[PDB]
């Protein structure tokens, strides 16, 4: 269990923008299409959770730190931004690219 969490926790400290994913997952996509739109590939990490035997126990840590078990569930710089939707929300009222500026990541 411990070491379930602590895969999930390397992989949102190590990289500023992280996204956990599935296998063939629209708003997945559309989520980090967005991202990739802000040139922010060089601090990304995709992570498929469904290709993984512990998805259930991932989802499960993902539910504790968000509140919600689904993907896809982003995380920048440590911070809960949720899931597409949250991304959308953040992104056309402007508070992503203010996210993003304050990490040096956007002009
Ligand atoms: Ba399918
Ligand atoms: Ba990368
Ligand atoms: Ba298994
Ligand atoms: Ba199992």
């Amino acid at each position: 269990s411990e070491a379930v969490k602590k895969w999930v926790n390397k992989i949102i400290e190590e990289n500023i923008i992280a996204v956990f994913a599935k296998t063939e997952c629209p708003y997945c996509i559309k989520a980090i299409s967005i991202l990739k739109g802000y040139n922010l590939n060089s601090h990304m990490h995709v992570e498929n959770i469904e290709k993984n035997p512990d998805m259930a126990n991932i989802q499960a840590y993902l539910k504790e730190l968000t509140g919600k078990s689904s993907v896809p569930r982003i995380f920048i710089n440590k911070d809960v931004v949720g899931g597409c939707d949250d991304l959308v929300k953040e992104n056309d009222e402007g508070k992503l690219k203010e996210r993003l500026q304050k990490l040096g990541l956007v002009n």
